[PDB]
């Protein structure tokens, strides 16, 4: 089903010529409906493209196409198949977390990497279970948001991953990547918690590698305030021993989960204050 634009319930039969670009972002354009004023994004795909990077691109299609039920992952509308190139209708969402972390200039408070936290759990759950596939490259950079509180995942084209967020038995498998994805999340939620990168001063990616093997796992600081539920998932999503890393079922009964499914948070607030703050 190509040339169906589904903004909520509303199914639109049109084509490429119905959409108004309106500038390069992030090739993923910012475009336009005109039939009824919806901003959306759409990657464009070009069939005399690189294969490498084509195939990314399908890839993570065919499972966020599949995705429809999960609320944590980023819905494609439609598509557009012309002769020359292909069109991929995504939602538009405000930026990521890699992009809040530089425009905040410091840490993102707990109770917005709370709901962060259960949001990107859950998508990497429901991947394991629903369709069995993992991510393999958890970062900043795919964890969206918008100004309507909504946190979600990003297109996982390699469903190796970025080698500063590898997980330590990813690195030296003994011989299994089934729970790698929770080591990436630790790290990133380090950085967004902390405003700096854990492994510091790297030069080469062979260094993070050795660190993240010959050193501790980088933990949060305790002069930051940081809830004490909040500090034991950092613990056991960055333990090193890839076998004594707790499973995603494990994950979503801890308290540091359960305290941000029922607790209301205002996110929406909050990500309209940081983003007026632009340069
Ligand atoms: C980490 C890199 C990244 O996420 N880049 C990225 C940037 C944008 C972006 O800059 N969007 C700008 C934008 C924001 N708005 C809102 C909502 C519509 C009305 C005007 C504003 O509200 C006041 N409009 N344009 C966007 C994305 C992005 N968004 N959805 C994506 C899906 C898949 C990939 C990237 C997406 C990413």
């Amino acid at each position: 089903q190509t040339g169906y634009l589904t903004i909520g319930g509303q199914r639109y039969q049109a084509e490429i010529n119905d959409l108004e670009n309106l500038g390069e972002m992030g090739q993923v354009w910012k475009m336009r409906f005109r039939k009824t004023g919806h901003v959306i994004a759409v990657k464009q795909m070009r069939r005399s493209g690189n294969k490498e990077e084509n195939k990314r691109i399908l890839m993570d299609l065919d499972v966020v196409l599949k995705s429809h039920d999960c609320p944590y992952i980023v819905q494609c509308f439609g598509t557009f198949i012309t002769n020359t190139d292909v069109f991929i209708a995504m939602e538009l969402m405000g930026t990521c977390a890699e992009k809040l972390k530089k425009r905040m200039q410091g840490p993102i408070p707990e109770r917005i990497l709370g709901k962060m936290t259960v949001a990107i759990v859950k998508a990497l759950y429901y991947l394991k279970e629903k369709h069995g596939v993992i991510h393999r490259d958890v970062k900043p950079s795919n964890i969206l948001l918008d100004e309507r509180g909504q946190i979600k995942l990003c297109d996982f084209g390699i469903s190796a991953g970025c080698a500063a967020y590898m997980a330590p038995e990813r690195i030296d498998p003994p011989d299994y990547d089934i729970r790698a994805d929770v080591w990436s999340l630790g790290i990133s939620l380090v950085e967004l918690a902390t405003g700096q990168f854990p492994y510091k001063n790297c030069k080469t990616d062979f260094e993070v590698l050795t660190k993240v093997l010959q050193e501790e796992p980088p933990l949060l600081p305790g002069h930051m305030g940081f809830s004490g539920d909040f500090q034991s998932f950092v613990k056991d999503c960055l333990t090193k021993d890839h076998r004594k890393r707790p499973k995603y079922n494990k994950l979503l009964e801890h308290s540091f989960i359960k305290r941000y499914e029922t607790l209301e948070v205002d996110v929406a607030s909050w990500f309209k204050d940081v983003m007026a703050k632009t340069e």
